[PDB]
């Protein structure tokens, strides 16, 4: 499924290089332009457990999800995969619990430790 096969072919994009974020590009995007920090950024996800059990999405309620990026509005794998992306950019995300929520997790939806999947649509990015 997607979250194996970002796990096995996914690109390290940790300045660590710890594994704890790998990425597929799954749609190119436009252009070149990334967001810059503190841009407001506005996403389209769709979240799973590693083990493919699906926790949200924001297309159900037809709400892209608005965020600042790099502001710690999210989990850092968030802030850090978002960042690379371009304009109508959709992208896989494997998220290792440490740049997602750690040991104590996100009770009922994310046990402790989880490795976290995301289909990510970047659907825009503004200056404010």
């Amino acid at each position: 499924g997607a979250p194996a096969t970002v796990a096995e072919q996914g690109e390290d994009i940790t300045s660590k290089k710890d594994r704890g974020v790998l990425k597929i590009v799954k749609r190119v995007g436009n252009g070149e332009e990334t967001p810059m920090i503190g841009d407001k950024v506005y996403v389209h996800y769709k979240g799973k457990l590693s083990n493919g059990k699906k926790f949200d999405s924001s297309h159900d309620r037809n709400e892209p999800f608005v965020f600042s990026l790099g502001k710690g509005q999210v989990i850092k794998a968030w802030d850090i995969g978002v960042a690379t992306m371009k304009k109508g950019e959709i992208c896989h995300l494997l998220c290792k619990p440490e740049y997602a929520y750690g040991s104590a997790g996100s009770l009922p939806k994310i046990p402790s430790n989880a490795t976290l999947f995301f289909e990510i649509e970047l659907l825009d990015f503004k200056g404010e």
